[PDB]
Order: C-alpha cells, then sequence, then structure tokens
C-alpha cells in the first residue's frame, strides 16, 4: 500500500500516495534494490520503425490529456470533451496525434517536476518552453540552440529553459543532438592512453574530428554540436564564442589557485534526453537551468575519472597527500567547491550553492506533500557529493518512481 | 547477456554481474513499482516477537539451507557428516519443535552475518572475530560478566579486536534474553526543562527507562549509561560498567589548540548490542558485536547531525567561519577539522580506527574479493558511502545491488 516515509533529523512521518499513479515499472524488485544503478538494463527507449499500439497510446494520450485539463480547472469541461475526441480521432486515422503549444509547455514543466533526480525541482513552475517543432533542418536546429542559449544565459542571470524538436515518427528517423549536453570541453585522447581535457567527452569529442572538426590543444576547449536532421549525417557547427559564457576560476584568499588557469561554462544544458508526452516522445529536447556549486567544484573538477584535480590543488596548498588520515582531499575540495561559488558570484552568474539548494529542496518536499500527496526522488543523486549528512536532505528518506510526462535516458545516436 | 544484475563501476568502467542475489531467500521493502531503499528500517526484516513456535516447516528449510552452507564452507557437501547432520537437525525440530547449533556451526554462522551485512563497509575484517560462546548464560548478573569480559578483549588497551558474544536463543513459550540497550556504551541523554537535551539526544528514552529503573542519573554531557540486561521471564535489572573498563578519547585537534578546550571525547568501542543475530532460523536476540571506529561514524554523524550533539556551529565560530551565509561553506570547513581532531586524537591516545578514505578503499578490496568467492556481495550504497566526502572515496562511483542473505544481523522491537 503506502509507504511510511520519515525525517530522522526531525522526527517527522508523511505517507506517499502519489506512486499508485506510477505507471512505469523500475529495476527493483522485492528479491533486490538496484535503485544504486544508474542506467535501466530495459527501461531504454526502443526503436520506433513501427508506430505504437493505439491502444497503448491511447491510454497515456487520454490520461495527459487528462491531466492538462485538471490543470486548468476545466476537468468534465466541453473543450476537455473535444479534444479527447480530437486525439482519439487522429490516432484512429494516423497511429499517433499532436499536442497544442499549451498542452507542451504543461507537459514540460511535469516532465521536470517529475524528475527523481533533480534537486532543483523547486522552480519547477518557472520555464521558458521554445516551441521548436516546426524546424525541419540541422541548420534550423542550430539556430533555436542558440536562441535558447542566448535567452538561458542572459549575460549571467541565468534562466531555465527547454526547447522542444519534432516528436519522433515511426518509419522516419530522430532529430537528435549528439552531444550529451549543448557546452561541453572537448576531451582529447593522448600518447599513453591519458587525456587532455574532459575525459568523460572523449568520444563525443572523436565523433567529431571525424566529421571535419579541427580540434584545438586544451584543457577547456568548447566543442561543436553534432546536429542531426532525420535519416540524415549529422552536421557539425561551431558556437559562436559570445554566446559561450564562461567563468575564470579563481580562489578568495589563495592567490594562486588562479594560476591553475582553470575554468568552467555558465549553461548546463543537458542535451541527450528524451522527453515523454502522452506517450509522444521528443528524442531532442534540451534544457537548462543554472548550476548547484558541488556538479563543477566536486564532480566535474574532483572526480577521478573527469579533470581529477584533486591532487594539484592539495599539493599547492602545500598539505600531506602521504596519507589519508590528513583528510588532504576533504580539505582541497572545500577550497575548490569555495572558489567555484565565490567566482560565479564574482562574476554576476547564477549558481546555487548545496546547503541553500538542498534546503530549498525540503520545502519543495512539503509543497508536494500537499499539492500531490508525495514526491519521486533518488536520495543518492538528491543527496550533495560532498558533506552529505551535513545537509538536509540526507537525513529525509524517499520513494523513488516514474511517472509521466518523464525525461528518460535514450541509446547514443551513433 | 546475463540474466542478473548487471553492476558497473563508473571511475573504472569496468563491470560485473551479481549472482549471489538468486540466493536471496526473503524479500526487501522494493517493488517494481517504487524503490524504499532508502528507508532505514523498511518492515521487512523486522524479527517481531513471535511468541509461538514457528512452523516447524519453515524452520526446517531455513535450518536445512544453513547446515547446507556450512558443509559448503568446510568443502563436506554431500558427505556423510552432512547427511547425518541433516537428520539429526530435522529429529530434533520433529521431537523438540526448534534445534541447535555445534560450536564450530555457530562461530562459521556470526562470521556469515557480518560478511553478508549490507550496511558495514568494514567487512574486509568479516573472517577476522572472536566469538564467544555464551549460550550458556542463565541470569542478567552473568550477562553483566561476560559482557566485561567483551568489553575487555575487544578493548584491548586501544589495539581494538573485533568480537560478538552469543547468549541464549529464543525459545517456544519463554522470555528472550534481551539487551535493552542499544549499544554496551552509550552517553547518557537528559531531558531539559526548557525542552533541549543535554548530553546525547539519540539515547533519551534509554535514559529515562534506566532512571525508571533506579539509575542515579548524572547531569554531564558525557555520561556513560548503565546496562538494562533481561534474563528470560524476568523485569531487566541494572549494572554500571567499572569506569576502568571503558575506554574513551580526549578530543584535541593538531593544530587548534582551543578545540581541546572544548571539553569534547567519544568512548573507543563501537558496540551494537539491540540486533537480532539469524542463523539457520535460529534466533539470538542478544548477540552483541563490536569492532573499531570509522572516524566519520564520531567526526561526521555523532558530533554533527543536527538530532545528535550538533556541535558544528560551535565550532565555527570558534574557528572565525562567517555562519551568517551557506556559501561560506563555514559547516563544511568545521566538519573537515572536526574529522580530523577525532583521526588525530585516536592516533594520539593509540586507539584503533581508520578513516573514511582508507576504509571505502579496503571495502573495494572486499568487493573484489566476494565477486570471486560467491559472484557478488549485498551493499546499501546510502549506507557504504562516507557522510562526507563521498564522490572523493572509490564507493561513490560503484554501483551496489542490495538484498538479504542469512545469516544475518537484523533489527528487532525494543523489549519494553
Ligand atoms: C534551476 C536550476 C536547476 C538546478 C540547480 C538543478 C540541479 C540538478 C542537479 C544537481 C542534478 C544532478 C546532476 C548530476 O549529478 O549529474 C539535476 C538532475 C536533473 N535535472 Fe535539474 N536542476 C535545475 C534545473 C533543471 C531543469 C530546468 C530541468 C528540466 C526542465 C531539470 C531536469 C533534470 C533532470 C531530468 C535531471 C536528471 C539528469 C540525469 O539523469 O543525468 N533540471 N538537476
Ligand atoms: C572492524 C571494523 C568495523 C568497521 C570499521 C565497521 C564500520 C561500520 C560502519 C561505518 C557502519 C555504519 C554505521 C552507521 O552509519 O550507523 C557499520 C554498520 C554495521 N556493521 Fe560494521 N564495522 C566494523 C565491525 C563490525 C562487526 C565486528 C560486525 C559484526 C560482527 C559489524 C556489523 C555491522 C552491521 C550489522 C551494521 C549495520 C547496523 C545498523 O543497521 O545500524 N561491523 N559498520
Ligand atoms: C541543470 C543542472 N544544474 N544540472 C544537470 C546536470 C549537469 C551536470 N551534472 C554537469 O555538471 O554538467
Ligand atoms: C562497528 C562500527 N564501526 N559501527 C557500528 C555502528 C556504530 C555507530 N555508527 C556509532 O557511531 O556509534
Ligand atoms: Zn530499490
Amino acid at each position: 500500500k503506502f509507504p511510511r516515509v520519515k525525517n530522522w533529523e526531525l522526527g517527522s512521518i508523511t505517507y506517499d500516495t502519489l506512486c499508485a499513479q506510477s505507471q512505469q515499472d523500475g529495476p527493483c524488485t522485492p528479491r533486490r534494490c538496484l535503485g544504486s544503478l544508474v542506467l535501466p538494463r530495459k527501461l531504454q527507449t526502443r526503436p520506433s520503425p513501427g508506430p505504437p499500439p493505439a491502444e497503448q497510446l491511447l491510454s497515456q494520450a487520454r490520461d495527459f490529456i487528462n491531466q492538462y485539463y485538471s490543470s486548468i480547472k476545466r476537468s468534465g469541461s466541453q473543450a476537455h470533451e473535444e479534444r479527447l475526441q480530437e486525439v482519439e480521432a487522429e490516432v484512429a486515422s494516423t497511429g499517433t496525434y499532436h499536442l497544442r503549444e499549451s498542452e507542451l509547455v504543461f507537459g514540460a514543466k511535469q516532465a521536470w517536476r517529475n524528475a527523481p533526480r533533480c534537486v532543483g525541482r523547486i522552480q519547477w513552475g518557472k520555464l521558458q518552453v521554445f516551441d521548436a517543432r516546426d524546424c525541419s533542418s540541422a541548420q534550423e536546429m542550430f539556430t533555436y540552440i542558440c536562441n535558447h542559449i542566448k535567452y538561458a544565459t542572459n549575460r549571467g542571470n541565468l534562466r531555465s529553459a527547454i526547447t522542444v524538436f519534432p516528436q519522433r515518427a515511426p518509419g522516419r528517423g530522430d532529430f537528435r543532438i549528439w552531444n550529451s549536453q549543448l557546452v561541453r570541453y572537448a576531451g582529447y585522447r593522448q600518447q599513453d592512453g591519458s587525456v587532455r581535457g574532459d575525459p568523460a567527452n572523449v568520444e563525443i569529442t572523436e565523433l567529431c574530428i571525424q566529421h571535419g572538426w579541427t580540434p584545438g590543444n586544451g584543457r577547456f576547449d568548447v566543442l561543436p554540436l553534432l546536429l542531426q536532421a532525420p535519416d540524415e549525417a549529422p552536421e557539425l557547427f561551431v558556437l559562436p564564442p559570445e554566446l559561450v559564457l564562461e567563468v575564470p576560476l579563481e580562489h578568495p584568499t589563495l592567490e594562486w589557485f588562479a594560476a591553475l588557469g582553470l575554468r568552467w561554462y555558465a549553461l548546463p544544458a543537458v542535451s541527450n534526453m528524451l522527453l515523454e508526452i502522452g506517450g509522444l516522445e521528443f528524442s531532442a529536447a534540451p534544457f537548462s537551468g543554472w548550476y548547484m556549486s558541488t556538479e563543477i567544484g566536486t564532480r566535474n573538477l574532483c572526480d577521478p575519472h573527469r579533470y581529477n584535480i584533486l591532487e594539484d590543488v592539495a599539493v599547492c596548498m602545500d598539505l600531506d597527500t602521504r596519507t589519508t588520515s590528513s583528510l588532504w582531499k576533504d580539505k582541497a575540495a572545500v577550497e575548490i567547491n569555495l572558489a567555484v561559488l565565490h567566482s560565479f558570484q564574482l562574476a554576476k552568474v547564477t549558481i546555487v550553492d548545496h546547503h541553500a539548494a538542498t534546503v530549498s529542496f525540503m520545502k519543495h518536499l512539503d509543497n508536494e506533500q500537499k499539492a500531490r500527496g508525495g514526491c519521486p526522488a533518488d536520495w543518492a543523486w538528491i543527496v550533495p557529493p560532498i558533506s552529505g549528512s551535513l545537509t538536509p536532505v540526507f537525513h529525509q528518506e524517499m520513494v523513488n518512481y516514474i511517472l509521466s510526462p518523464a525525461f528518460r535516458y535514450q541509446p547514443d545516436p551513433w
């Protein structure tokens, strides 16, 4: 039935009745918990060469349309009943249907709201939705992306946004953004298999040079985009420098930090996920908000398989890197995170630290408890990578489950 | 590929398949519909008081399974001794409704239970456990003697040795042997008039329970609590631990001279005493165990949790940090220094302790050993990854499969 959910810091308890609406299965079973896994083994997004069972697509649609009219307090109204028949009509005749701009906006916001792994969902209602379904080329995707970047960036005063390109069509190819994010630093594999730049982007980097991109030779070279229209070879487009806002990293008191020459971009814009709304799939729907300092300061810069700058900083800090018990790792991680915050604030670019971010997520949980009777959340992804139990979320139990609309992982186009 | 959970390590890109979970003979709280893995106490393992003797039928299969595990472990599966031991257990259950374990079987089961603990990151030490057999114990008084003996062997003047003391199993129509305290060593939690708590808020209940049972309470911030030991069908008796036996460590920072003036301290012996030890169906309601601390348990959870000592702000103020803004990362800075203090103080006092980095690295070694020896290892990510510097340790990047294997350590309802 309904799971009891406790907060070990306050002693409070709540039941989750929202998970009841979950119409999609996760990777867990009573025999064993696989919630710690990042990617689904079967919850993928298999091909769309043959239409989707009208039985299925139709129930999802009726449900989403139902969701939409409850949202505007016009359920059972006339428009509602007639909107349902339109969908019924279109599906029966073509095997698919289309969303109205307004339904799309509602759908995009709900997908974010439902994202179990997002700690910044308190902002879910503030999302600028760019309808890019009137797109027929890779060059057009690029203009749309450039407009999204400009708006989202807004000279450092970041504004959340999503751009939705054409939905998937049976038997036809997908519109796709090959890059995992609109802005990423190249990863160049060198001599002894080592890597210059972002090791996380080695592959996308190689695919780019393999399509005519002239590579640079730095640690932070902004990658070009590989946009792809249905059944066509992806096309390469370089982003106008003045559009890619970046932040040079320096430390408040450690004068030498700026020397490292480290930097990060201001816009976190995930572009390889799929947006599903009422059964319709949007293979290319890039979204962006703003960074929470740990994503850069802890993960991107200190992960062993990423920039892994932990030792360089510890050495410049003159710390005892001989033993683990000197906590040189913990000490250096704290200064790098401080530098990200300080640097972003100094440059007047939006950013939120992990304490403020998780405090605001706690309010969101409360808001959702009242609004829907629960909130799907993935603990491992919600608790910050450093100072975990120093934040409120750590001490809060959570229920993870899939609701629709939703953002989902999808296979790599190559 | 393999029809078992695929487990990946994102740091090293390596993959493995857990086949050991197929051996799980009990479900957890999750379902295809929703994951409840973050719940601390999900009504599943919960070994609730089942007074009436267990289905001889259910106890038999659990018993049969354990015995097979045991003969497997000594490489004698299918042997004559195995079959005879099998017939024996079945006879004893048939006539008495329960059964008993041989000495060597108890030692094996104890170690397996630790080996099987999903929430323990120090399981690389699982094969080195001192099992004190106290199944002959017949009084709260004798319980106190064994416990003192355990603490003395386990403490070993700072050179800590892992151990477990096993008291009599639960019996049909009889009271359970029970240790009311959550740990052989806990600090008192005094409720204040203004509403606050002096000492450790985690033990307020157990503190009021000793008082209600005759303990003359103190008024310190670190008062070692007495033990409430309960023999079958009898009110728990009260016992006070000889101060010389309870080893404690004063906390000082290596470079911050004022930290020591804070008067902070902690005991060296971490000894869980309220968990149930389950082996082949038999239930050991009282079987306290101990090992040694991983610095973050003390430095981060005990001293910095909001509902515990919560000393973060006090230390941050002494460090002259900006505690009015979150972006100054004042909480982080203070946590680090406090964890450093704990580590430094134990090393100075020559008392066994391991930092979160060393510990997680050794747990990664343990995961590899288990992958080969059993085809996997049940682990609870949220509990394995340290409360500070999570992604800085190797386990953070290691996906993990969680499931229940038996023998096992389980939670049990409070005796009162
Ligand atoms: C307003 C600022 C926002 C902040 C501070 C924020 C922060 C985060 C963080 C920290 C994560 C985890 C990242 C990681 O560990 O890889 C995350 C994940 C996610 N967020 Fe947000 N988010 C924000 C806006 C958005 C927006 C506007 C959307 C969508 C419209 C969104 C959708 C998601 C999704 C789907 C994930 C999971 C991605 C994955 O599985 O890799 N977020 N967010
Ligand atoms: C030798 C060093 C040991 C270390 C460093 C170690 C460390 C840990 C840590 C850090 C935890 C989690 C604590 C928490 O977050 O509350 C834990 C949990 C646990 N350990 Fe170990 N452990 C050790 C010895 C033992 C021994 C000897 C046993 C039993 C024979 C054991 C059984 C368990 C169990 C059952 C749990 C979970 C208890 C619960 O649910 O609260 N550990 N251990
Ligand atoms: C919107 C947002 N804040 N985060 C989405 C994920 C971005 C990724 N963790 C990164 O560090 O680039
Ligand atoms: C054996 C061990 N290291 N830990 C068991 C649990 C102890 C508890 N976390 C505490 O901080 O007292
Ligand atoms: Zn689960």
